[PDB]
């Protein structure tokens, strides 16, 4: 199926999954001197507060950390959004150096790692029905750059020895989203899609400026992950990202002047 190598990696997605060529596609690179500030943009609210995390997973392409997403325990609302999206998971993609690894760029600039927060929209009901609509996702996008080390992303180093092959999963609750974030909740917007099979076009992207801060040694931890499974031969979980994707007929928006 799937995955980041030369012989499975995103030059071939189109093949199984089509709309990997469509209008919508994500990441995207966004200029900073195209982007517009919308002063119609409503405050961007981030509640996060009860968030119940349940598990993390290494599922051969990155590892994902799952919520419970039963109720309005952590949601994304205001910004460019209508209505309530709730956080169903994050995950990571990075590099196997720091001068690549982010998805979306910025003014072609590559981060060593971006974050999303991926949240669906409460009005459909479940994510497998928000992901046949066009405002069926809101994912909060977050840039890692190597610096000071982030200290609310300990909790997930630590835990990637026992995950280190693809299937491999293990509890992980009560880890607080919240340390994850930069001080400033400036953003761009636009509209996309996953940046991962199946690609589905139904992402209210929404991509933090500022980004956060994690030590060289937490980002080398990442990179001691599997693609592979468990007793396989060993290929480094690296470069699990996706290039930037024609920006087409749309529109970035920046919240801040
Ligand atoms: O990378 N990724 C995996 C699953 C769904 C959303 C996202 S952002
Ligand atoms: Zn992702």
């Amino acid at each position: 199926h799937w995955g980041y190598g030369k012989h499975n990696g995103p030059e071939h997605w189109h093949k199984d999954f089509p709309i990997a060529k469509g209008e919508r596609q994500s990441p995207v690179d966004i200029d900073t001197h195209t982007a517009k500030y919308d002063p119609s943009l409503k405050p961007l609210s981030v509640s996060y507060d009860q968030a119940t995390s349940l598990r993390i997973l290494n599922n051969g392409h990155a590892f994902n950390v799952e919520f419970d997403d039963s109720q309005d325990k952590a949601v994304l609302k205001g910004g460019p959004l209508d209505g309530t999206y709730r956080l169903i998971q994050f995950d990571f993609h990075w590099g196997s150096l720091d001068g690549q690894g982010s998805e979306h760029t910025v003014d072609k600039k590559k981060y060593a790692a971006e974050l999303h927060l991926v949240h669906w929209n409460t009005k459909y009901g479940d994510f497998g029905k928000a992901v046949q609509q066009p405002d069926g996702l809101a994912v909060l996008g977050i840039f890692l750059k190597v610096g000071s080390a982030k200290p609310g992303l300990q909790k997930v180093v630590d835990v990637l020895d026992s995950i280190k092959t693809k299937g491999k999963s293990a509890d992980f609750t009560n880890f607080d989203p919240r340390g994850l974030l930069p001080e400033s909740l400036d953003y761009w917007t636009y509209p996309g899609s996953l940046t991962t099979p199946p690609l589905l076009e139904c992402v209210t992207w929404i991509v933090l400026k500022e980004p956060i801060s994690v030590s060289s040694e937490q980002v080398l931890k990442f990179r001691k992950l599997n693609f592979n499974g468990e007793g396989e031969p060993e290929e480094l979980m690296v470069d699990n990202w996706r290039p930037a994707q024609p920006l087409k007929n749309r529109q970035i928006k920046a919240s801040f002047k």
